[PDB]
Parts: C-alpha cells; sequence; structure tokens
DNA sequence: GCTTGTGTACACAT
DNA sequence: ATGTGTACACAAG
C-alpha cells in the first residue's frame, strides 16, 4: 500500500487512478488529519458486500 | 455514496477529503474508465478486517 | 457550436 | 515543505 501526501496526490492523480485500477491500495495523508484509502470500486464493494 | 467525475475530484480533492473525514464515501469516475473509491482508512481497515473473518473458520473443508 | 482529462505551474498561507 | 486555490493551457476522447 502506496502512501503519499495531499500536494503529490493532487499533482500525479491520474499516476493514482492508474495504480488503483490495477488493483493498488492507495493511501493520501495530510498534516493532523486522519488519513484517506483510494481503492478500486469493485474491490470496496466485494469487501463490504463480505462484511454484510 | 455521492460519485464525480476526475476533474471535479482534483480540482477540489480538499473539499472531496474533507466530506471523506466526515465519513462520506466518494466514488470517483474518469470517462469510460473504471471507478475508484476515496474512503477513510479507519473504515476501509474495518471492512477488510470483517471480509477477513467472513472467509476464517469455513477454509478449508 | 463544444467537454473532460492530464500536465505543468504559480502564488499565498500554514 | 506541504496544503489549497487560482489562472490556466493544451491535447485527446
Amino acid at each position: 500500500m502506496q502512501s503519499i501526501n495531499f500536494r503529490t496526490a493532487r499533482g500525479n492523480l491520474s499516476e493514482v487512478l492508474n495504480n488503483v485500477e490495477a488493483g493498488e491500495e492507495v493511501e493520501i495523508t495530510r498534516r493532523g488529519r486522519e488519513p484517506a484509502v483510494i481503492v478500486s470500486k469493485a474491490t470496496f464493494e466485494a469487501y463490504k458486500k463480505a462484511a454484510l
């Protein structure tokens, strides 16, 4: 799981989304803020489905 | 689950990440390409754990 | 009589 | 040194 800061994610979002499409889970971090994870919709939906 | 295009996400990423922190699940769609979902790490990690607990005891037979 | 994506980029303010 | 907003461009679909 790659972990990138906000500035990097905004300037390289296309490359972020390409990695995500390839199955990768990308963590976006901000100073003093909780991290966010960008994941393929299909993967996300499968996880939630299995959880439910 | 809100759903936005790529141009909106990049131009307003700070605003998206704020909504995500508030518990919101945001779908990002590039024209004709497969969607990505931005979700709080905590939520994501909880979903994965619950997914892993589901297929555990059953395995193997 | 257009639309979205992608890439650089500057210019505060924290 | 990183976030956040503002102009964009320009090019590609």
